[PDB]
């Protein structure tokens, strides 16, 4: 099915979040999930998805070559995997060492060629999801050369050069993907709701098939991540059947802008657990007219949002009240109905929607279910026969945009918009003594005054925090697994226009700090290279299994800019 690239990409994301371990495991994983699994016809569906979004097919001859190249890569990687497996079982065998060195080089060269072919082309945009797959495999292959090169018989300078290449290529490949994605998205920027639909489908599909993978490229830095690491994707993606399934552009002013207004501004993460909906009758059609969401932050404190649309507590429909299990699916029944000679105006709304719940698969219904299935847009990350366990995303929030055109001779537009977060972004923050644990700072529960959440540059997997003067950034509650006596060090992924002090406060008591360097200049676009890792030298323990953890930065002139993506806890053993 044409959904295959989304299915495959989310299964890969699942793997790269949950199985990034030292040894041959990642190499074997990529073979089992992608390169040994996808057929040529399957690779064609990767191209097809983006060709359809941008309404531009890749020119036939070049398209056929792309598929040939991908088939070539799978053949080359298969041979490498076999040599790698044989070598690992008997590493002192000189023949097996020579075989894996040669197969490594052959696959390296093939990927270099493939990536070049997908860059020097007028079809960079429709080739972008096969680019990200070739790039991903290349980073994995170089990680293997760094991890195993000495064992294979590569000399010190060779292994070091492959490491330097690996770090450079994380940058180059990130930069290609974001430049290409940014262009593609601007190309679809428009005026109308129909244009917004296509724009948002592109955003969503390329988040799932490209940006999610790019956000995990840093994990391939095996010198920075020499034990198992766990990432979280905290970005939201949006669905809206009212906007995306309408046969017509809504007759409303600035419809694109009004639809994009329903995307929440950057914020610390929160998780809906209550939803109440008011039905409105407009020009004879009953639709979703407004609603009330309530949520919990990562500390478990309640956040009560002002109601959306026109919400009346009386006769509200209960979808959820303080329910700890989120929804993984919507089944939407939109209505697009106009009169005829006299009354050419549309009502565009949601007549009914059913929600189905993670774990239980219980259904909660607004009026009735329909046949527009969110799983077609945001599919499971696995297939066990149970989407309610296999889901990739949970329903994080519901927004609502409206235009009461019935007042003034235009369309009656009532559009609920559904915000989905990747299940990796859990409603609480957990530190594990056997992992480098990555906690995006948007998983904080309170900002210091003067700290703002800003939209992420696109390659971090979500939003980031910014200050322009010295102070604490934000306050986080963490839950520590295992034995409190485990020592950790804190490592901060940051960008800064200035040298500065970065510190963490553990449980409100002790503050550990280091002096770190400027990484960029004021105004520079953020790239992979803008970010560095600040390792605070002092190892510490948590005094309680639930502890506060503050990240701050100090000792610089106001009007600089300091950005923090995430903190990491490294177990010291």
């Amino acid at each position: 099915t044409g959904r295959l690239p989304l299915d495959i990409s989310l299964s890969l994301t699942r793997f790269l979040l949950s199985e990034f371990v030292p040894g041959v495991g990642v190499a074997f994983g990529l073979f089992d999930l992608i390169w040994g699994f996808i057929t040529p016809s399957d690779w064609s569906l990767f191209l097809l998805q983006i060709e359809q979004l941008i309404e531009q097919r890749i020119e036939t001859l070049e398209r056929n070559r792309a598929i040939t190249t991908l088939r070539g890569l799978a053949d080359s990687y298969e041979i490498y995997i076999e040599a790698l497996r044989e070598w690992e079982a008997n590493p002192n065998n000189a023949q097996l060492r020579e075989d894996v060195r040669i197969r490594f080089a052959n696959t390296d060269d093939a990927l270099i060629t493939a990536i070049n072919n997908f860059t020097l082309t007028s079809f960079e945009i429709p080739l972008l999801s096969v680019y990200v797959q070739a790039a991903n495999l290349h980073l994995s292959l170089l990680r293997d050369a760094v991890s195993f090169g000495q064992g294979w018989g590569l000399d010190i300078a060779t292994v070091n050069n492959h490491y330097n290449r690996l770090i450079n290529l994380i940058h180059r490949y990130t930069k290609h993907c974001l430049d290409t994605y940014n262009q593609g998205l601007e190309n679809l920027r428009g005026t109308n709701t129909r244009q917004w639909a296509q724009f948002n489908q592109f955003r969503r599909d390329l988040t799932l098939t490209v940006l999610d993978i790019v956000a995990l490229f840093p994990n391939y830095d095996v010198r920075t991540y020499p034990i198992q690491t766990s990432s979280q994707l905290t970005r939201e993606i949006y669905t809206s059947s009212v906007i995306e399934d309408s046969p017509v552009s809504a007759n409303i002013p600035n419809g694109f802008n009004r639809a994009e207004f329903g995307v929440r501004p950057p914020h610390l993460m929160d998780f809906m657990n209550s939803l109440f909906v008011t039905a409105e009758t407009v020009r004879s059609q009953t639709v979703w007219g407004g609603h009330l969401v309530s949520s919990r932050n990562t500390a478990g404190n309640r956040i009560n949002f002002p109601s959306y649309g026109v919400f009346n507590p009386g006769g509200a429909i209960w979808i959820a009240d303080e329910d700890p299990r989120p929804f993984y699916r919507t089944l939407s029944d939109p209505v697009f109905v106009r009169g005829g000679f006299g009354n050419p105006h549309y009502v565009l709304g949601l007549r009914g929607v059913a929600f189905q719940q993670t774990g239980t698969n219980h259904t909660r219904t607004f009026r009735n279910s329909g046949t527009i299935d969110s799983l077609d847009e945001i599919p499971p990350q696995d297939n066990s026969g149970a989407p309610w366990n296999d889901y990739s995303h949970v329903l994080n929030h519901v927004t609502f945009v409206r235009w009461p055109g019935e007042i003034s001779g235009s369309d009656s537009w009532r559009a609920p918009m559904f915000s989905w977060t990747h299940r990796s972004a859990t409603p609480t923050n957990t530190i594990d003594p056997e992992r480098i644990t990555q906690i995006p700072l948007v998983k904080a529960h309170t900002l210091q005054s003067g700290t703002t959440v800003v939209r992420g540059p696109g390659f971090t997997g979500g939003d980031i925090l910014r200050r322009t003067s010295g102070g604490p950034f934000a306050y986080t509650i963490v839950n520590i697994n295992g034995q409190l006596p485990q020592r950790y060090r804190a490592r901060i992924r940051y960008a800064s226009t200035t040298n500065l002090r970065i510190y963490v406060t553990v449980a409100g008591e002790r503050i550990f700090a280091g002096q770190f360097n400027k990484t960029m200049d004021t105004g520079d676009p953020l790239t992979f290279q803008s970010f560095s890792y600040a390792t605070i030298n002092t190892a510490f323990t948590f005094p309680m299994s639930q502890s506060s953890f503050t990240v701050g930065a100090d000792t610089f002139s106001s009007g600089n800019e300091v950005y923090i993506d995430r903190f990491e806890l490294i177990p010291v053993t």
